[PDB]
RNA sequence: GGCCAGGUAGCUCAGUUGGUAGAGCACUGGACUGAAAAUCCAGGUGUCGGCGGUUCGAUUCCGCCCCUGGCCACC
């Protein structure tokens, strides 16, 4: 319907972006990102009334945004920067390659890829490249992105990408950058099921120590990260009904070593969740004597009383020892899991006391 | 869209080792009155957002959502 409004209005509208890229990908998403060659907002609109839905208008900005069931749809004005734009011009001042091409919904091209630097071999080349030798220059945050993208779609920087971004990184743009940009990246790459191999390209381009202040790189934390991996991948395997934000486990490997004040700092400009936090002021201080108290542990009920207030992410933290993984996954599929018929527990309640004497008849079934 | 609070009576507000809920003014009924108010005895002041899950038991632990306010990312 898109392409024949389009028509009435005799404009020309565009599928734009990583929405494309996606969709050469296979992968299918419900957010949709449209240029428009002509007014936007007036397509949108009108799509808007003919499905008779509500319109969130952006004059200022020249685009507009609807919801029709599950899609997304946005639709933005051709425009040169960030006199008429082409389409072109819109694209040009993209990132990438990938991220630079397009697919026209106008009828009479209908399903056309425009692709005009090459995206589509870089695509299939699988290479991640920049349009021209400035793109970091004009947005150091794109330094993130790349290593990201390269990370999600097992993709390869060009030698030329590859040596503007190095170079990039070392006229300290990375600190000139707004923070906020940056650490909103990093939450988008804590996200990614492939961030580890984002956090060695990280590790590799050495973004880290330009963001994070204080962070240096040991071998300790890295083998603490593929540890964490395996531990990651065995609990999303036969747990995964119990699956929660993996990648801040990561991260807090990574600042495992920093001091709590720049820790507490970062968390606090990653806006990260309230069992992030808990679980790493826990990790600072609390562990390593509750990690002494798993060792001094005989009966099956103070494993217990030991472990079953605790998060699962603190779970996974204690999964890093080698002594205590067979400890904590028996305590996972074995320990915690028991019940009581009726007439016992009826006998059982003949306050507080109730609990005091059912832990008592637990630790009696334990051990 | 991410996060942080806030969600407790009609309104304005506190509450952690899960274990049988509170204040100031409106609400009913009676004692009181020619009627009413005040006041006394008292007692509703509540599935402590909604729905699942864990637990013998959840305002509390967790997950998914609703509402309001504030920080932002809003290519
Ligand atoms: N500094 C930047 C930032 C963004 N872009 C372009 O603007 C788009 C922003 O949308 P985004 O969601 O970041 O791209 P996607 O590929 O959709 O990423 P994702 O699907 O993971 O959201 C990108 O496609 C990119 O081509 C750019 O050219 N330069």
């Amino acid at each position: 319907m898109v392409g024949q409004i389009a028509k009435e209005m005799g404009l020309r509208a565009y599928i734009v972006g990583g929405v494309v890229r996606d969709i050469l990908l296979g992968k299918e998403v419900w957010d949709v990102d449209f240029v428009v060659e002509g007014n936007a907002i007036e397509l949108a609109k009108e799509l808007a009334r003919r499905h008779g839905v509500n319109v969130h208008p952006f004059p200022e900005f020249g685009t507009a945004h609807l919801k029709i069931g599950k899609l997304k749809l946005e639709f933005a004005t051709a425009r040169r920067e960030t006199e008429p734009a082409s389409l072109k011009e819109d694209l040009i001042r993209r990132d990438f390659t990938i991220n630079a091409m397009a697919i026209s919904v106008n009828l009479e091209d209908y399903g056309t890829l425009i692709d005009y630097f090459g995206g589509l071999r870089d695509l299939k080349d699988k290479v991640i490249r920049v349009l021209h030798p400035v793109s970091f220059i004009e947005d150091p945050v794109r330094i993130l992105r790349a290593l990201r993208f390269a990370g999600r779609l097992n993709f390869k920087l060009s030698r030329s990408t590859e040596k503007l971004l190095k170079q990039a990184v070392n006229l300290g743009l990375l600190k000139e950058a707004p923070r906020g940009r940056l650490i909103n990246e990093i939450k988008l790459a804590l996200r990614e099921d492939r961030f580890l191999e984002i956090l060695e390209l990280y590790r590799k381009y050495r973004v880290l120590e330009e963001i994070i202040e204080g962070f240096q790189w040991n071998e300790k934390v890295l083998q603490k990260l593929y540890a964490l991996r395996k531990v990651v991948d065995w609990h999303a395997l036969e747990f995964s009904e119990e699956r929660i934000d993996y990648g801040w486990l990561y991260l807090l490997i990574l600042i495992s070593n920093l001091d709590y004040e720049r820790g507490k700092h970062f968390l606090e400009e990653m806006s990260a969740p309230s069992w992030v936090r808990e679980t790493y002021k826990f990790m600072k201080f609390k562990l390593g004597s509750l990690k002494e108290e798993l060792k001094k542990a005989k009966e099956n009920y103070e494993v217990y009383r030991l472990l079953k207030p605790l998060h699962t992410s603190v779970l996974l933290l204690l999964m890093l020892e080698e002594e205590l993984k067979e400890k904590i996954k028996l305590y996972l599929e074995k320990l915690r899991k028991v019940k009581l018929p009726k007439e016992k527990i009826e006998e059982l309640k003949k306050g507080k006391e109730l609990g005091e004497r059912i832990e008592e008849l637990k630790r009696e079934i334990m051990n």
